């Protein structure tokens, strides 16, 4: 359905890049290139295709003046100049003369990056509310856009929608596995599809499990939020996090859609919130009163990878316990290894905390998509159309 960058005429043109380049910093330092590193084959092919690069990248959140100094783009210009053994032109301004000049002296092949769109933010928050100028004149730089950016797709900005409603628009690479993956768990999944919801707040997955709940084949929820749940079902939960308010919404999601909903059967609890805390492993009916449930038992990680066996299609989205402490992260880790585990289904991380999480385990090439967008996916999970998305041209 949607137009790729790969089906493009891009000889000669002036191509406009939206690359996700908000990568960690450190006293404008760069602590983590992955960013960087991923946008690189979009690139590397419009390089080979014969376009003119002009890449455009927000970095962090710019609220005042004094936030411009430690949020400028020159050390990506830099960095990406080493990835492609052939020095990136940087220009700091968003606009004016003399980065109009320097994108006109472009020859093909040759690479210009912008400065931080978001310095635009500051009168009027132009970048961040999508100013109608703002669109217009950046796409009046170039002759086509490839907006390779998941990680803002749920967002309206001049930057992705403003350049869009201008020129021709087409996903890069990274774009499209995002829309192939994530967009195909909605819209065309590989059944049977097998959802694991996790973290701390039952809030935060509302809304994706009232989508997911009609797609899937069965929702395994762990993590804080399960606890609710566990309350719903008439069961104590001792002093571990309670959202009164979601307990109705928690009944009558069971009472709807009752096995389909798959639940710890154990936990490990502690009287203290650290990772030195005397635990103990116990039933799910036997939650001490004066006790937290931090991280699903032996029997639960077991249960949730039994009932992984014939998906087509995991997603998951949550950690299963405290997984910042050392002696509550095994449930994590147990889930995150049968998901890795399990041969011939569709595996996807939605969410910062769990693809951070497989990540670090070791994980990152054994998934068959690990998303670059923490609050995107969601949304794209939870059935929202992204105004990213929708600008992007169809084929």
């Amino acid at each position: 359905a949607k137009k790729i960058v790969s089906d493009l005429d891009l000889k000669g043109k002036t191509v406009l890049v939206r690359a996700d380049f908000n990568v960690p910093l450190k006293d404008g330092e760069i602590t983590n290139d992955n960013r960087i590193v991923q946008a690189l084959p979009t690139i590397q092919y419009i390089i080979e295709q014969g376009g003119k690069i002009v890449l455009f990248s927000h970095l962090g959140k710019v609220k005042e003046e004094s936030d411009k100094a430690k949020l400028t783009l020159r050390p990506v210009a830099e960095d990406l100049s080493k990835k492609l053994d052939k020095e990136v032109v940087f220009v700091p301004e968003t606009r004016g003369e003399k980065l109009e000049a320097a994108i006109k002296d472009l020859k093909e092949g040759d690479v210009l990056l912008v400065e931080n769109t978001r310095y635009e933010d500051l009168d009027g928050k132009k970048e961040s509310k999508n100013d109608p100028e703002l669109g217009k004149y950046w796409a009046s730089l170039g002759d086509v856009f490839v907006n390779d950016a998941f990680g803002t797709a749920h967002r309206e900005h001049a930057s992705n929608v403003g350049i869009s409603t201008h020129l021709e628009t087409a996903a890069g690479f990274l774009m499209d596995k995002e829309i192939k993956f994530i967009g195909g768990v909605v819209n065309d999944p590989h059944k049977p599809v097998v959802a694991i919801l996790g973290g701390a707040k039952v809030s935060d997955k509302i809304n994706v499990i009232k989508n997911l709940v009609n797609i899937a084949d069965k929702i395994i929820i762990g993590g804080g939020m399960a606890y609710t749940f566990l309350k719903a079902q008439g069961k104590e939960i001792g002093i571990s996090l309670l959202e009164e308010d979601k307990i109705d919404f928690a009944k009558d999601l069971l009472e709807k859609h009752g096995d389909k909903i798959v639940l710890p059967v154990d936990t490990k609890v502690a009287k203290e919130f650290s990772n030195d805390a005397k635990i103990t492993v116990v039933p799910s009916d036997s939650i001490p009163a004066d006790q937290e449930g931090m991280d699903i038992g032996p029997n639960t990680v077991k249960l949730f990878a039994d009932e992984l066996e014939g998906a087509h299609t995991v997603v998951w989205n949550g950690p299963m316990g405290v997984f910042e402490f050392s002696n509550f992260a095994q449930g994590t880790i147990g889930v995150c290894k049968a998901i890795a585990n399990l041969k011939d289904a569709i595996t996807i991380i939605g969410g910062g905390d769990s693809a951070a999480a497989a990540i670090s385990l070791g994980f990152e090439n054994d998934f068959t998509h690990i998303s670059t967008g923490g609050g995107a996916s969601l949304e794209y999970l939870e059935g929202k159309e992204l105004p990213g998305i929708k600008a992007i041209n169809n084929k």
